[PDB]
């Protein structure tokens, strides 16, 4: 038995599967540069941690590698049951608030190094955690898709750390007895997406869809298709920054104001911006908490040691 | 702050939380007077350990009980996200191989109790575990069901320690590629059942659904729709000892014959009966494999301690 030593938690409801020891080395490089070697050599053992049956196809994994640079706390690769991510908002809460629990960090600020830069976290004294994440934009606004069964619908393309089509006239209800019909809708959409061969910058995939919906009790609540097919228990932090990039360049959100964002099950996250330069700066807070300590177990006399299905 | 220990096993790719330390007293009475007592006044400890976050939809818990018998390795009560089970085949397989892995038991002939009855296990050589179950039989034969969209179709009623409506020409392909319209399929029947006020033995309520097929490796490929909407990922022991009473009734399978059923993923259970007195007695054997140590932490400043949803 191989074994995968992980802090599980979750924020707002969407998990995080810490891994903290059992992985292959994967060298020195660039967080970017280990996440190539890792899908190229090591896929595998992805799929072992998050897939069925020792994961969930919801289960979002984080491993936790070590920093190039001095002032860093950490570096993290976040994957789920279908690839890779970018950067990963409820993820980073997750990591934050685990390395807390394991008595590695203080409250304060720590740089945390990703795939797609380094963001900052704040630890609070209430232990929430806010990330200064890498800068976001929007990078085309109302695109047309025919949507058939349901006809036209508009959504912008931009960029939180992940890529991301947005849409505010879907006509959808957004509430947790309702996700099998998001699922669906959203499902439908990207497929309209890949028809018409509409991408993010340099042919970047849009790999996530949000629904977005009036709320009475925030300003906004969504439902969020993550690449896998599953549903983001979360507000979603790279989906959020996505949000705030296209609030203001509609002029409907300035430097420094807070918005606050509902999940598809009620958890929310309170989010604004800065400006530095031409650049948009979204922060994103809110609060994890630990689920449980783990070592996963892998039987090599085990037919799905490396997980279930296709 | 409160803690769940437990050891997470698959049986065929489906799941047993085996819970051996956290959960509230229950008492010294029978393994069905503590279920009485769980459900009724510690339910939240079945949502906290088996739903969202810290458990999935598909998971299945044993809660590991002190028997009353002297001579009786353990007690077992199962739960699910919808509410209780009776007997559980994989479950039963998942708990003996979890207390071998806990050098509790070695290989042999053990005793548990459950809330339908006691079950007899035998851990072998290689680890699988054999489960003489309680005893099974049909209760109604080739019942008329008219399925809206489809129409119309013919099943079984039958007890194998859970009540099941077994079902042959359905006309659905049983793939896992195709569990979403399978889940459909099967959720409709129940519905149909419901509406023409069919139940089991005196008034029993029909909660497991399961569909039959060819296999070109096995007897039988089946799909089985737990109480809860989750598929089993195995064969389903209690659905495979409904299915040999069925088997047996109309004249297909004498006893000590083996069968061997194949579940929606693939995964497989060898099968017979022994007939004593005008009783079936179903006997099962499979292989579970470890999937993690895990201690489940119950933060009271989490909103979703005790689990999400409905
Ligand atoms: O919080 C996020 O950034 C995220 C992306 C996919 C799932 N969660
Ligand atoms: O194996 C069984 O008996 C079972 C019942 C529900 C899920 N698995
Ligand atoms: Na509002
Ligand atoms: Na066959």
């Amino acid at each position: 038995m191989k074994k995968i030593t992980v802090i599980d938690s979750h924020t707002g409801g969407e998990p995080t599967r810490l891994v903290i020891d059992g992985f292959p080395d994967l060298g020195r490089g660039s967080m970017a540069e280990r996440l190539q070697i890792l899908e190229r050599e090591h896929d595998q053992w992805r799929r072992a941690c998050v897939l069925e049956p020792r994961g969930s196809d919801v289960l979002v994994g984080a491993l936790l590698c070590q920093p190039q640079a001095g002032d860093a706390c950490a570096g993290v690769i976040f994957f789920n049951n279908s690839g890779y991510l970018g950067m990963c908002g409820h993820g980073t809460i997750g990591l934050v608030r685990s390395l807390y629990h394991l008595g590695r960090i203080d409250q304060g600020v720590h740089r945390i190094e990703t795939p797609v830069g380094t963001v900052e976290a704040t630890l609070h004294e209430d232990l929430s955690v806010s990330v200064r994440n890498v800068p976001a934009y929007r990078y085309r606004t109302q695109v047309m898709l025919q949507l058939p069964g349901h006809g036209k619908v508009h959504g912008d393309i931009a960029w939180g750390g992940n890529w991301f089509f947005l849409i505010s006239d879907h006509g959808q209800r957004i509430a947790l007895d309702n996700v099998e019909a998001l699922t669906h809708y959203t499902r439908d959409v990207r497929q309209a997406l890949e028809a018409a061969g509409i991408t993010g910058a340099e042919g970047g995939v849009i790999d996530h869809i949000e629904l977005f919906a009036d709320d009475p009790q925030a300003d906004s609540r969504n439902f969020v298709l993550c690449p896998g097919k599953a549903y983001d228990r979360s507000p979603c932090g790279t989906g959020t920054s996505a949000k705030l990039a296209c609030l203001a360049a509609d002029g409907k959100l300035a430097p420094g104001q807070a918005w606050r964002q509902a999940s598809v099950i009620g958890s929310q996250f309170s989010a604004h911006y800065e400006k530095v330069g031409e650049q948009l700066i979204p922060i994103l807070r809110g609060s994890a908490h630990i689920s449980a300590e783990a070592t996963l177990l892998l039987d090599d006399s085990d037919p799905f040691v490396w997980g279930i299905g296709s």
